[PDB]
């Protein structure tokens, strides 16, 4: 369908793009996590006095939540800038467009959050801040468990070991999904999909040549993706009927308007 | 190893035939018009069916809830023959046996959607071995949430079987879903993943092959475990509501606890 050279160049151009479009990639993220670097090393939040030295440096519950959303916000910016790149995006059905960006930012968003955790905790603040997985499980209310599954799939996504130059073209793969509810024109976007898949099926055979079938694996977390989207939106729900005093930007909001 | 890997997958064909009472073969011939099937497409029909092909599972007298049980006791059949089939898989038999458990208990539901599909199209589902064929709008006409229940079923086959797979390839597929490594509560995950890349290295090849033209549908088909586990999840739930709801559900205690993995 398509050839080698072509499928490495379309590879290129989507790594080139991520790292204009994501300011904090999985490569700074893990030599930060990693260290033995003095100019790197982020400021850890545990507890709450840490939490209020962290901000000199750099109710509580809520103020994490809402930062989980101020970077959620950010993140949807990044990926609709990152989309635009990708070769006959921008050529589609404009309602198909934002059909795509709706239901993908939320799979794109859990994916790129895992390269900014390990097991212990997250980096924040562009990974001048680091809080850990004890603290945000052990918050109140329903906050404390609305947290804890992204690290659970974390830990899970990054047994895998992909590179920023591999998620370039999964979280391609991601937007341009043909099966979106409502999209008018499935065709053109399935097409794009086939080029994409093309090129992270070679990407992650000469990336990974020791890893056998990691694309089929890889492609097997698009399930867990979907199933934990679905938790996060009937958790946000609960929180909402519970807490009648926060809100959420209008973003958010929209691409929450049927689920 | 190319030979190897279809070694495998003409054992897994061959197991396949010798499981399942109607192929998927046999079930299109039957459905796109190529000895009719008796025909159910209203209440009158499904009497006459009953009186004189005499469908299995009957014995509530109320038509929606007779239908949804029908459902469940065909559910329970093809539980066991999916049991027999994964005895058939290379290394099952010598997993830790609470594994093989585990690995059927979860995923006798994917399956069983799938297998499904290859006796559907648009207008209806065929039965009894096709002998006979309900249709679709008589399902979905039935009343309360029975109709709901029965019409997710149709389109989730519908999209499915827009991939045009064949016994061959479903053998390897359904083999892929039943050594999934990450099912709750498993003791041994890494001989499970072992079998299941052989698995996936046999299917890749088998679908190259089989459909040359068709570019990308190995990626496709592993894009469809998404749709799988997502209406399994919604089948559970609509389930549980229909439990709470009625009243009129009621069989002998016994047939209850055989029914117990799929209510
Ligand atoms: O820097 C980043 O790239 C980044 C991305 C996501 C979160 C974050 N979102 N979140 C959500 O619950 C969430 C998600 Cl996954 C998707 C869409 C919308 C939301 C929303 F928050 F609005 F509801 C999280 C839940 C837990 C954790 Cl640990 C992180 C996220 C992110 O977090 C920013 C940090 C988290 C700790 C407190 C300071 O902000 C960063
Ligand atoms: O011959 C077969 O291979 C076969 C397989 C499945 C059904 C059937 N199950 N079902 C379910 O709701 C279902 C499913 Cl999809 C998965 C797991 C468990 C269940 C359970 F029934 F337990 F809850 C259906 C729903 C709708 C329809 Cl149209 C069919 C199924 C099957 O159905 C046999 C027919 C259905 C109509 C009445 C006569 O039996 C056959």
């Amino acid at each position: 369908h398509m050839e080698s050279a072509d499928l490495r160049a379309l590879a290129k151009h989507l790594y080139d793009s991520y790292i204009k479009s994501f300011p904090l990639t999985k490569a700074k993220a893990r030599a930060i996590l990693t260290g033995k670097t003095t100019d790197k090393s982020p400021f850890v939040i545990y507890d709450m006095n840490s939490l209020m030295m962290g901000e000199d440096k750099i109710e509580v519950a809520i103020r994490i939540f809402q930062g989980c959303q101020f970077r959620s916000v950010e993140a949807v910016q990044e990926i609709t800038e990152y989309a635009k790149s990708i070769p006959g995006f921008v050529n589609l059905d404009l309602n198909d467009q934002v059909t795509l960006l709706k239901y993908g930012v939320h799979e794109i968003i859990y994916t790129m959050l895992a390269s900014l955790m390990n097991k212990d905790g997250v980096l924040i603040s562009e990974g001048q801040g680091f809080m850990t997985r004890e603290f945000l499980k052990s918050l109140r209310k329903p906050f404390g468990d609305f947290m804890e599954p992204k690290f659970e799939f974390a830990v899970k996504f990054n047994a895998l070991e992909l590179d920023d130059s591999d998620l370039a073209i999964f979280i391609a793969v991601i937007i341009l999904s043909g099966d979106r509810p409502g999209l008018l024109n499935v065709k053109p976007i399935e097409d794009i999909q086939d080029n994409l898949l093309q090129a992270l099926e070679l990407q992650l055979k000469l990336n990974h040549p020791e890893s056998s079938q990691l694309f089929a694996k890889l492609l097997q977390k698009m399930t867990d993706l979907r199933q934990i989207v679905t938790e996060h939106v009937q958790l946000l729900q609960v929180i909402k009927k519970t807490e009648t005093d926060m809100s959420l930007h209008p973003l958010l909001q929209e691409i929450y308007k049927d689920l």
